[PDB]
């Protein structure tokens, strides 16, 4: 079952960039290398951390190229697919295998608002294009499109679809989310979490991957975090995601993703900043990110 | 001439951009699209708003639609064109390419995937604004964006020499007074305060709106033309006499989104073979008649 391939702790990196969105493939290279080395599960790139919408098809092809060329099918790489059309979905997806990832993850993407059915139809297309499974990402607050419990059901029937990244339910209700979709989903179906300040109650509460913004950064601290949710060691667990707090904090006030290129800037991972509109903290909100990073090192 | 404030005013109508499965625009259907606006008289002619699938085509098949429009019009009415991009870089250079392609005005959308900050959006707008020296209205569909603009923002953006108008949400509660009573004072001094929503927008002008971006007009520009003027002259009777033969399209529109139903009803037409670009689908069987059933209603 090609869910296997989405389970554990998925790392999400970014895609250094200049201000015309050339793709800095040296710097990209240095954090695949150091997400390799440190063993992750997968890496997903081109997600919303790797700023995927910003980047134009030819240069989405060239990260996923040298992405594949050094992970050399010996870790899981999985590729960012959406696009507003369908037909620019499917040549990416067709793209992404081409060029050599293992998977797709693929977010309803829209400007008008689809239907649940349009949704569906969608899936089906991008998803029969290729011969690589499909997670489905599902994030309201990038896509603007909610999935119906019933659309979830019909769309983890589609044959190459055995995956799906959640989105925290307001709840926190981790336990109650899953004991009401693994049911009515497909048997097997890998159901995760991304929103990483909730991701190790998730886990512990019987989550099946991480989609993580920290660790495409970080992995060694979120790799150690990720096992002991893994186990189901909530003592260990709950300390380890305590010494956290810190950038969770950050992330919810600011959003991952800005918050991320700061820590990266930081660590000399990256001279590059978020594609605009987007724009990059202050002076003293980069030294909190400062202050976070040295609670983890 | 003095203020490029009323070049916005009046009924703006939009139509679709016919394009094949690939997102070639069909131009031929688009040309005759066009110069039924300028011969019906609307006030300006709305190109690549959201009606137009402005998002789901290339900038060279954008641009070659603002090409077409301008070779139709020569000039003779208002030509409007959308230039949205997630990137400021790719929204600058739309911009640009507008007015090289002989557009008189620009619209310009919050388009998002992250979402951004109220600052960030000023600088957005600001960016595209500096690109050009055309006038540029501020396109508040936040259906198509979840991005409100605070009032505060509102007032950061009406104050770019430039952008001189804004399309409106219909207000939720639907007063149309209430809200213009409180945003004309703040916004800078005869900023034009126009609306969309076919179904609200004959209330919207009665109640002091200075814009119909109609969507209803960029395919029937006689009949809409007709009832945003008797809305205009302040004939309110009239005005909702009219409104009331388009209601059928109107429930409609709010049932299942105007960009499907109006799609139908050009097909119905004649004036378009093309359909909503994929993944939007078209109407079903059932929905099309009712559509037919509509236009004639209206007719
Ligand atoms: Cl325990």
């Amino acid at each position: 079952d090609m869910a296997t391939r989405f389970k554990g702790l998925s790392a999400f990196p970014i895609t250094p960039a200049d201000e015309a969105g050339r793709v800095d493939i040296e710097a990209f290279s240095a954090l695949i290398a150091r997400l390799d080395a440190a063993e992750v599960d997968s890496v997903g790139i081109l997600g919303s951390t790797g700023i995927y919408m910003y980047l134009t098809r030819e240069e989405r092809r060239r990260a996923i190229e040298a992405a594949a060329t050094i992970l050399r099918g010996r870790r899981t790489l999985m590729a960012g697919i959406g696009a507003l059309r369908t037909d620019e979905a499917v040549a990416l997806a067709k793209d992404a295998e081409a060029a050599g990832a293992d998977a797709l993850l693929l977010a309803p993407v829209s400007y008008t608002p689809l239907t649940q059915e349009e949704a569906y139809h969608h899936f089906a297309a991008v998803a029969g294009a290729t011969a690589l499974p499909l997670a489905i990402y599902n994030n309201p607050t990038t896509t603007r499109f909610t999935f119906s419990d019933e659309l979830l059901v019909r769309l983890a029937y589609i044959p190459n679809i055995r995956a799906i990244k959640m989105p925290l339910p307001a709840d926190a209700d981790y336990a109650g989310e899953l004991a009401r979709l693994r049911p009515k989903l497909s048997d097997d179906f890998a159901i995760g979490y991304s929103g990483d300040w909730g991701c190790t109650d998730a886990t512990l509460a019987g989550g099946d991957t991480w989609y993580s913004v920290v660790a495409g950064l970080l992995p060694v601290p979120a790799l150690q975090l990720m096992r002991a949710a893994q186990a189901g060691n909530a003592e260990e667990a709950k300390r380890l995601d305590a010494t956290f707090q810190p950038l969770w904090a950050l992330f919810k006030e600011f959003g991952s993703i800005r918050v991320i290129y700061a820590a990266a800037n930081i660590l000399s991972l990256t001279v590059s900043e978020p594609p605009r509109p987007i724009l990059p903290l202050t002076s003293a909100e980069r030294q909190r990110v400062e202050e976070a990073l040295e609670a983890l090192s």
